[PDB]
């Protein structure tokens, strides 16, 4: 028995306030019916569906279903009940099932979508702004060695009119959208110690760079994301002021007029951030403090995303933890707020948390566009690819074990959600991808080409593209190398490859996605739009011969090969060692 | 290599604002390190593990780790990360896992326990009022046949005076708790359209019957849930009043008091639930419906949960589809608003939830106590022990896939949740489980022994203890037979025993619950509590023998038998053909 389904043409289709539903079947004990499970307003449905008189591909048959459009929520959750005689089996994103899926891991499709859809047709890269470029006409210098030393305090002077004057680069890159760490007013060099959210730091270049930066964008046609920072302050913010340098603050003042803003014990130690007292964490039980970062028409939220500044969403620090009393109570709540917020002032604002961990529950409950993709995209490939994880503690899965973790995770969102979560290979809180390979460096490129193939969105980490590398923060945060004898340029050219790919091909932007083989050192899945599709093969071993069994997903005119060696012939697929290749439907 | 742990004592140990946590291994190759993989206000931590000197049994190395309970959310999650040198395995709620568990189907324990906690002592009775009794001194006459004809018009006459004259029978039964129908003031005999939330129905004694139903059940210990019915009203209520046998009537008139607690289309018709047009539903939008329902301080919820009504909580009715402007938008915020202004005139109040479908997104989020566990508990039995679901629908499911699909649905929910779980094998929105089992009636006492045996609270659907049966609504709400000649007092008998058994033993009430053994047609399971243990072996079919492994879990001074004719020795149980035996141990 077998079973194709995807959420997304040519499976679905909406036409006349319904969403008409195709599931493919193939096999020797076909159920004479199939019932399309699916959801309105959390009532369970059963809908019936009936066969298509024409195959849609040899030896398939096809189902139909409808889905009614004009009452119900958004996200429309579905999965296949087959019937026979004296039994059930369930179709579903993680294959057949024996018992009813969970209703959170069905196909779901947002219908109307109110998510930022531009989202899914960018490349992002992400800037540590002292690090990257120093603007023409502007303490360590650029060639100094990174050290363990002072890590937060050594400056190197790179600045956002830098980042404007290597706009060119960028473009010719494939680049189409920024995501900025923190910029505002604050003491250290990585600035999550906010001290003023109302102001860009001078450091790189106050407000009149950011303006010039945001100008500049737009000019290009790129999006710019900012870092917001808001479970918690700096100690040196006016509200809290722990060197007293100033009058008012809720550290030294039982009446400052933000004594409620922060969380106090019975001992007068505040709430921080994991036990960083640089860093006291902001308590959402205060009216006045919603007010302020989210609640109010010029909060901080929306400050930032109305004119002159015009910024195109926000990434959101720690954004798991943010919450009142202390700790993350009420947090689901306080994270739909500043999201609402942020749609209230820009309808088509990127929201996305920062979720080392799980973030399903929040993006479940939609409180927030999407996660940066750690758990989901991030782990799997440092587990299957460099043999390691979250805490660098040793990691041996083979690709059925890896695409299991990745299918598993991306079951749990739907399809516009999965087009638009945050991937990256590592960032200022990792140790550099190229890095952890150690020895298996010549696995890079396979990452490379993963990141822009799996759905979702890619972010490169600044420098990624021209080989840097580096251990955890704080190497992970090296100055760019603008001396191309110090860059890698066969990486940097993979990376301008499979950004015109992407550009190129719907399925890489909007498309399903299918495993194909997931089996020891090689992973093979479709990415599926309308009649396109997008093969693709990685091997983190030797050299290799996979059979590719029959699939009514493969069954096209012909294959190109745009990227890689590989080799696809009759059924078998030619695999060269440590390799990753990209083929193109014709 | 073989792992064990449960949400409990022996497993777990509070002392001095620390938790600390004990995992069991066995093999031969054991993890040099284990972490305690648990979470504070949603973060991720990694806490050492440090094995025992001391051996808890036979062939078992424990480690020990410890949760800080000063800080983080009342509820902890963990799980446990095997560490070798060059990899990794992860042990969880569904044993191991090779890629990491989700965050959400974690081992997890809620401490402070801010649930009701007698939940978990009681054994709960649902009456339909008009079918159970009437009372002494008071249209079908009660032998007459239940018929499909006007269903919702026959009246037998049962009143709350007839339920409280059977307070004796239902004492003697060892039911400890009732779960009423709706009876407040509507026009049909189910009365789920409800037409005066403020009024009981005269029908059934009007409100002096329910006063003296409150004392009388005070006085015998008994608690009492009221059938709360948010999500709509009925089309003859004052607000709506289609009729317009009234005035200000939400339907007939553009400038109604409550003309915006309705949600009406551009064509005039309301929404209402699931097209049936006398169920009008109710817009929670309006701020003023939300302060009549359970924002205000003499809202509905709270009214009939002070003085002098003074009940025990609130079953909801269509918990799921609760929400503003005609579908479920926000449903989450309201569930959690009636839950919280209950709780608030009554802290130790009971909110559970009617979940045909899957209930683990509203648990997960706290925003009720419990849900009729029809997708956790009472679906699985009609697939394993009478071959149907749901939907009547055909169903061929074994031991394996009715445990896998029992503990998938707990491993989303804390060991306090799973305890309070409302379990029951059918309901007025069911065929009588009787019926189901068809020609296999002869299983009915396995799924009795179940009832009383699996994680959460048992509810007797009235008359299932004495052998009613019929098919779905209409048919299964028969008259209750009170000739013993009509009764089967063999299976009243166990009914009793098994409540006994429950009071009994704390494992049964309190104890963590581990699947031993899941083949076929026999299942076998332990509940843990401390040092006592309470093992339950069901088998569907004939007569066979089974070999228990040697478990710590069941490495007792010896087993006494209680219920059922299995016999266990050496290993070995011996089953009688569709039997279920229960042993405590000695
Ligand atoms: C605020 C934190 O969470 C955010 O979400 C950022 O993503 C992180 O970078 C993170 N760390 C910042 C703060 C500290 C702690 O002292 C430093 O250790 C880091 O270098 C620095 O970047
Ligand atoms: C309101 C509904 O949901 C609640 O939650 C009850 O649990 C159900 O019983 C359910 N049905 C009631 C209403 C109708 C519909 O016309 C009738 O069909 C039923 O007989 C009657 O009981």
């Amino acid at each position: 028995l077998k079973a194709w389904h995807l959420p997304v043409a040519p499976f679905i289709k909406e036409q006349q306030e319904r969403l008409m539903i195709t599931l493919w079947l193939s096999g020797d004990d076909l159920p004479p019916r199939v019932t399309l499970r699916a959801e309105e307003d959390n009532e369970e449905l059963s809908l019936p569906m009936h066969r298509l008189r024409q195959a849609p591909h040899p030896g398939v048959v096809a189902w139909r279903g409808e889905i009614n459009l004009v009452n119900g929520q958004p996200r429309r959750r579905y999965s296949f009940k087959l019937l026979w005689a004296d039994r059930q089996l369930w179709f579903t994103p993680q294959e057949f099932n024996r018992f009813p899926p969970a209703r959170l891991e069905q196909f779901a499709v947002d219908l109307p979508d109110s998510g930022p859809q531009w989202v899914a047709d960018q490349v992002f890269y992400q800037i540590f702004p002292d690090r990257f470029a120093r603007s023409q006409s502007r303490r360590k210098a650029w060639d100094e060695p990174l050290t363990a030393e002072a890590g937060g305090s050594t400056f190197y002077g790179g600045d956002l009119d830098g980042i404007s004057e290597k706009l060119p680069y960028l473009k010719q890159l494939g680049v189409t959208a920024l995501y900025l760490n923190p910029v505002f007013v604050a003491p250290s060099v990585h600035k999550y110690d906010t001290e003023d959210y109302r102001r860009v730091d001078p450091q790189f270049g106050g407000d009149a760079a950011l303006l010039r930066l945001r100008h500049n964008t737009q000019k290009e046609g790129m999006r710019l994301i900012l870092d917001g920072v808001f479970n918690h302050s700096g100690d040196s913010h006016a509200w809290f002021d722990r060197h007293q340098r100033g009058s008012g603050g809720a550290c030294h003042n039982a009446d400052s007029p933000w004594r409620d803003w922060y969380n106090f014990s019975p001992e007068g130690v505040a709430h921080d951030w994991l036990g960083y007292a640089s860093l006291p964490k902001l308590d959402y039980r205060s009216s006045t403090l919603i007010d302020e970062i989210y609640g109010g028409e010029d909060s901080v939220v929306r400050h930032w995303l109305k004119a002159p500044w015009s910024m195109d969403g926000w990434r959101l620090a720690v954004v798991h933890m943010l919450g009142e009393g202390g700790g993350a109570r009420n947090n689901l709540r306080h994270i739909a707020g500043i999201t609402q917020a942020a749609k209230l002032e820009r309808p088509d604002a990127f929201v996305f948390g920062e979720h080392f961990g799980d973030a399903r529950q929040w993006l479940q409950a939609d409180v927030e566009d999407s996660a940066m993709n750690y758990r989901g995209f991030t782990f799997p490939l440092w587990g299957f690819l460099a043999n390691t994880d979250i805490s660098y503690d040793p990691q041996k899965i083979d690709a059925q074990t890896c695409m299991a973790w990745m299918d598993n995770y991306r079951a749990g969102l739907s399809h516009q959600q999965q087009l638009r979560m945050f991937n990256q290979l590592d960032s200022h809180d990792t140790a550099r991808f190229k890095s952890l390979l150690g020895k298996d460096v010549a696995r890079l490129p396979l990452a490379v080409v993963w990141l822009f193939s799996w759905p979702g969105v890619p972010c490169i980490y600044y420098g990624d593209e021209v080989g840097v590398d580096g251990n955890n923060d704080p190497f992970c945060r090296k100055p760019f190398p603008w001396d191309p004898a110090l860059q890698d340029g066969d990486l940097l050219d993979l990376y301008k490859r499979m950004s015109k790919l992407r550009k190129a091909h719907q399925a890489l932007r909007y498309g399903g996605c299918q495993v194909i083989y997931a089996e020891d050192n090689v992973v093979v899945f479709v990415r599926v739009y309308k009649q396109q599709r997008v093969l693709v093969a990685i091997n983190r071993g030797e050299a290799c011969e996979v059979v590719i069994e029959d699939s009514p997903l493969l069954d096209v005119n012909g294959w190109q090969l745009k990227e890689g060696a590989g080799a696809l012939h009759d059924g078998v697929l030619t695999l060269p060692a440590i390799s990753a290749s990209v083929w193109f439907s014709r």
